[PDB]
């Protein structure tokens, strides 16, 4: 049916972090950016938008420019607690389409696409039959790290809430999970 959109997660992989070689806090590397055109898919064409809500505790803040995605200026990122001593992560998200800008995650909620919805509650994406996203995550050393292999747990970074112009689809409150797939990071001197 026209409102039968179903969610699918978007995730990044700890294994894509390059080898870390060592003031604080400081970004020690970026994970590979990921794209999912069908975070929500299945229903009929609609004007849609996605709001991200982070799920992890905030333990700090840092200014950073992602080397991936559309990011000329720096951004203020909240550092999120992943349960690993001495580490944190920062999150940027964007729309599926390549021209859309990286939206830094630094508040309890933000529209990742269209970014104009943050400054106009009437604004949605142009008519299409899916809502996608791009996910950017970087690791942050909150303190001096030991050398070796640090275990990173799989964690849910937050959810994307699907909103739409038409009331029936908006009323569903569909959500999709935003994931950090666990693994290991290598730290060297």
């Amino acid at each position: 049916g026209p409102d039968d959109y179903v969610p699918s997660q978007i995730a990044v992989n700890t294994s894509t972090l390059p080898g870390v070689v060592i003031t604080y806090p400081r970004v020690i590397g970026e994970l590979a950016g990921t794209s999912n055109q069908y975070v929500f898919n299945g229903g009929a064409i609609a004007l849609m938008r996605g709001k991200f809500t982070p799920a992890l505790p905030k333990i700090g803040s840092i200014t950073y420019t992602f080397h991936q995605g559309n990011s000329r200026d720096s951004s203020d990122f909240d550092i999120y607690d992943i349960g690993v001593s001495g580490l944190g992560i920062i999150i940027g998200m964007a729309g599926y389409w390549p021209a859309t800008p990286l939206v830094p995650i630094n508040s309890s909620g933000i529209y990742i696409d269209p970014v104009g919805a943050n400054t106009n509650p009437n604004t949605y994406n142009g008519a299409t039959a899916s809502f996608g996203a791009r996910l950017f995550v970087a690791f942050v050393a909150t303190g001096r790290l030991p050398n070796g292999y640090i275990t990173i747990p799989t964690r849910q970074l937050g959810t994307i809430l699907l909103e739409a112009k038409r009331t029936s689809l908006n009323n569903k409150g569909l959500t999709a999970p935003v994931m950090l797939n666990g693994g290991r990071i290598q730290v060297q001197s």
